[PDB]
């Protein structure tokens, strides 16, 4: 939109912003809760790594992230001309799925500049508002770490470090993973992410898998779990929590990530 008050809307926009984020933070810095605090690094024999998406998959898809995260679009889409209208819709639909690759055309392009985007969209979002400390969660997933099948649990997102690190404390699972793997929006205009090869590289590099048949995932993108399968993981599980891209042959099929051990119990 071409407005009256261009340079004093843009202020405050960014000073709600900055508000916002500052309060997101504070609440993070409140948490006292088993899992509230991220227990490795990040940008660090026949080991197993188990890779796990986190939008979607450790968490349910909401409507209510869905409708926030518009809301967001919409004023970042008011600000920013460089988008059309199509551009805008198509992120309504896809950031909140696909995150790093939702944008990696229009960051390419130079429609959008990734940091400004994750800020003003992203990190400014009250993920606390959705986001709870889910306890089945954490015993299934300290489950599968002590069990002495697999070797490593490790994070592989196309969210933003921030984004992915903020899901982690919220659900208080911050210290059951070893590593994370998340799209670097920071310093080129040509993102990696899922479902791209070079994406699954830096995963296996990050987390000193040498072998993909050592490796298992889950992720809730038919596509990503396909270029599993092809790189040749040991198993590949597909999670369509709605069943209203299709499940690529080979991979299992569940509706919750709680249902884990009771299809790959061997890993248990
Ligand atoms: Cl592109
Ligand atoms: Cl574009
Ligand atoms: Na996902």
């Amino acid at each position: 939109m071409t407005v009256e008050y261009t340079a004093s809307d843009l202020a405050t926009y960014q000073n709600e912003v900055n508000e916002q984020i500052a309060k997101n933070k504070a609440h993070l810095e409140s948490l006292t809760h088993p899992g509230s605090k991220v227990t490795f690094p990040i940008d660090q024999p026949n080991l197993k790594v188990f890779f796990f998406d986190i939008d979607n998959c450790l968490y349910k898809s909401s409507t209510r992230i869905h409708d926030l995260m518009q809301q967001s679009i919409l004023r970042f889409f008011q600000t920013h001309l460089k988008l059309s209208p199509e551009d805008a819709h198509v992120l309504n639909n896809s950031y909140y799925k696909e995150y790093g690759l939702a944008i990696r055309g229009l960051v390419m392009f130079h429609k959008v500049n990734a940091l400004e985007y994750n800020r003003l969209v992203d990190d400014s979002l009250p993920l606390q508002d959705i986001l709870k400390p889910d306890i089945p969660l954490r015993n299934m997933l300290l489950r599968l770490r002590q069990s002495g099948k697999i070797d490593k649990l490790w994070l592989f997102t196309n969210a933003y470090k921030n984004h992915a690190i903020r899901c982690l404390r919220l659900l208080g699972i911050a210290d059951l993973f070893d590593g994370l793997t998340y799209c670097d929006y920071s310093r080129t205009d040509t993102l990696v992410c899922k479902p791209h090869v070079k994406a699954f590289e830096k995963a296996m590099k990050e987390s000193g898998l040498a072998r993909y048949e050592n490796a298992y995932f889950i992720d809730d993108s038919g596509k990503n779990i396909e270029t599993g399968i092809k790189l040749g993981m040991k198993t590949c599980i597909h999670l369509v929590e709605n069943e209203v891209g299709q499940t690529p042959e080979g991979a299992i099929v569940i509706s919750d990530i709680l249902e884990l051990p009771h299809v790959v119990s061997d890993l248990f």
